[PDB]
């Protein structure tokens, strides 16, 4: 599913991401835009052989099991395919674990390079939330 901007913002609010660990909703919408273009089906392979999955591009080396990333961890205890669903629950629940692991949203490269230090509020402007 390809979300609209305000549709995704509302879904992330419903799932508890607004101000989660101090990150306002716009941060999460901005990260999703540049990680996946709001497409839950997005996948991208990394040089080390791991793969990133879903709307927030969660990596199989640490967070999910895809059956082809040797020695990796499954810290979210889920198959990576669950992160491609039109229902974002599994992606949100795993993202909450990631953002709590000490490095905050710096775990998402696109957030650090394209959202951090910008007016992220703009990503939720106009939306009914
Ligand atoms: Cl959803
Ligand atoms: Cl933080
Ligand atoms: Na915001
Ligand atoms: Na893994």
């Amino acid at each position: 599913k390809v979300f609209g901007r305000c549709e995704l913002a509302a879904a992330m609010k419903r799932h508890g991401l607004d101000n989660y660990r101090g990150y306002s909703l716009g941060n999460w919408v901005c990260a999703a835009k540049f990680e996946s273009n709001f497409n839950t089906q997005a996948t991208n392979r990394n040089t080390d052989g791991s793969t990133d999955y879903g709307i927030l591009q969660i990596n199989s080396r640490w967070w999910c099991n895809d059956g082809r990333t040797p020695g990796s961890r499954n810290l979210c205890n889920i198959p990576c395919s669950a992160l491609l669903s039109s229902d974002i629950t599994a992606s949100v629940n795993c993202a909450k674990k990631i953002v709590s692991d000490g490095n905050g949203m710096n775990a998402w490269v696109a957030w650090r390079n394209r959202c951090k230090g910008t007016d992220v509020q703009a990503w939720i402007r106009g939306c009914r939330l």
